[PDB]
């Protein structure tokens, strides 16, 4: 069967966890638990193509290493998460970016920006910024609620869309 293989990326807390179960699982998680790796597969209907996915869950880490590269370079497609109301975790994007690119070896690896928390109010990463990073990335840009599910299918569906067209 036609397999994406996708990887969740970004600061620790962003809800990455939250946005893959929400999508996995149609349900909301909300628990303390130190992510680490986990991954998740489902079969799914896009534009008509049935397919599968194959999701890694990746830790929130702020140590960069070999171990964290062995499993993220299985990936095909990125989402890199992070939370509106979170401003170093949206600092943290062009990190990941960069530790895409070097652990793909590659110029161009389908990714896509995802801002996270959309049903929380008083935000600290304007829209308008972070739609203007992706353009200047020339990546799209999703934004999302793990918890209302909004943007949720958008912003997944988008990355296999990326992943197909590269
Ligand atoms: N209100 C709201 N809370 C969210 C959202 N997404 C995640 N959360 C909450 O934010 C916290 C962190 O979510 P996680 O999914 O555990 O974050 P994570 O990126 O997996 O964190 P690490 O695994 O440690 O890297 C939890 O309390 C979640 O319930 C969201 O869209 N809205
Ligand atoms: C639920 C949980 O995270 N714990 C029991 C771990 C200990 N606590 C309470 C903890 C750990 C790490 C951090 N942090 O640096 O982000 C915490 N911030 O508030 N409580 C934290
Ligand atoms: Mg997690
Ligand atoms: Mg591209």
């Amino acid at each position: 069967m036609t397999e994406y293989k996708l990887v969740v990326v970004g600061a620790g807390g962003v809800g990455k966890s939250a946005l893959t179960i929400q999508l996995i699982q149609n349900h909301f998680v909300d628990e303390c638990d130190p992510t680490i790796e986990d991954s998740y597969r489902k079969q799914v209907v896009i534009d008509g193509e049935t397919c599968l996915l194959d999701i890694l869950d990746t830790a929130g880490q702020e140590e960069y290493s070999a171990m964290r590269d062995q499993y993220m370079r299985t990936g095909e497609g990125f989402l890199c998460v992070f939370a509106i109301n979170n401003t170093k975790s949206f600092e943290d994007i062009h990190q990941y970016r960069e530790q895409i690119k070097r652990v793909k070896d590659s110029d161009d690896v389908p990714m896509v920006l995802v801002g996270n928390k959309s049903d929380l109010a008083a935000r600290t990463v304007e829209s308008r910024q972070a739609q203007d990073l992706a353009r200047s990335y020339g990546i799209p840009y999703i934004e999302t609620s793990a918890k209302t599910r909004q943007g949720v299918e958008d912003a997944f569906y988008t990355l296999v869309r990326e992943i197909r067209q590269h």
